[PDB]
């Protein structure tokens, strides 16, 4: 078996999406706190986002661990389109179902933006060279040390469902993803490989 | 217009049984099983729950009492929280029945409608325990409601219930509840029901929010 953590930030400085806003100075320490807890775990690769709320976090792990950070924007958040930089209320004046629809159709996209079925058709392939080019990762000598991917609640969730292979009308199943919080999915005996749901949306903080 | 249900699953079960499959057999919780339910009770307890209901296999129900103790709420036992019954399986080790029924537990695990003789299925347990929620829903207005919307349920039952009831309350297709790993020690998850004032039971719509968070924190 294979383990597959994935990692959300803590607090940042209203939708993102891919625009680079930084960790507050709480966020800062919500990283060290997560690195203390994940590092227990002997992450064997970390793979980061290049958004530096991401990737900040990230480096924590990589200082407490001693690995590098391999960064890879396959992992960036889901791309927000118009709705970048706009808060709940401008959206909602414009289209007042919008956002709902969003949130309960996987294949639905804001303006200039991506749905979570193309989050999931970008990512993907990053989970899969992995596990070509690892043979370490769910090893004999140590099967249990995880990749550890740092990203962003919207690519999280697309990201698992795809690899759990939930259709696609039971995408929106998964919740969001909180401040500091972590999911795991384990690799059962690429395209054989069963994934199953291990943790979801648990806190980094504790332990 | 959303209800938070929380699962709770206990912690360490008596040395005395060793790595037999326990499904409805009623083991008792080790020492270290009730510290991990004083300290779940704390963190659960912080929650502010408006409702508990517990299995009544001893398990999960000490667990349960140490929560209600804590809060001040008392206790509502449902049998239809039992964990799946194992039938011929119950009381024995995986070396056992792989060695009996080659290929049989791990194909098991992959076929949400495949029972072990004499045992349910998962869907089988979720057809029994589904109907608890709602019940729930249908007699405990406050959940969810104005005063304090945001005060969950919390069942306290057992791995296997808890992974059938949320794939069904959740809706996946029975081909896709495999998806659902296991609940560990001491263990939480919660799913939030959102639905439109005036609608039925089929029509709230359940979102996965925690599956599988340490409940000891």
């Amino acid at each position: 078996a294979r383990r597959l953590v994935m990692l959300r930030h803590g607090q940042t400085d209203r939708m993102q999406g891919q625009l680079d806003t930084e960790l507050s100075e709480l966020g800062r320490t919500q990283a060290v706190a997560a690195a203390e807890v994940l590092g227990k775990r002997q992450p064997l690769l970390i793979v980061s986002s290049d958004l530096r709320r991401a990737y900040d976090t990230a480096v924590k792990l990589g200082e407490r661990t001693g690995l590098v950070v391999r960064v890879d924007t396959r992992l960036r958040e889901t791309h927000l389109g118009d709705w970048q930089g706009l808060t709940h209320a401008q959206i909602d004046a414009d289209a007042p179902g919008a956002r709902l629809a969003w949130r309960e159709d996987a294949t639905w996209a804001p303006h200039g933006g991506e749905s979570r079925v193309d989050v999931a058709a970008r990512s993907r392939p990053l989970v899969a060279e992995l596990v070509a080019s690892e043979p370490e990762w769910g090893g004999a000598d140590e099967p249990d040390r995880p990749v550890v991917l740092v990203a962003h609640g919207g690519l999280i969730a697309a990201l698992s469902a795809a690899l759990l292979k939930l259709p696609v009308a039971n995408w929106p199943a998964l919740g969001g993803m909180g401040n500091a919080s972590w999911t795991q999915l384990s690799g059962h005996w690429f395209e054989s490989i069963r994934w199953r749901l291990d943790v979801w949306n648990a806190s980094a903080q504790v332990s």
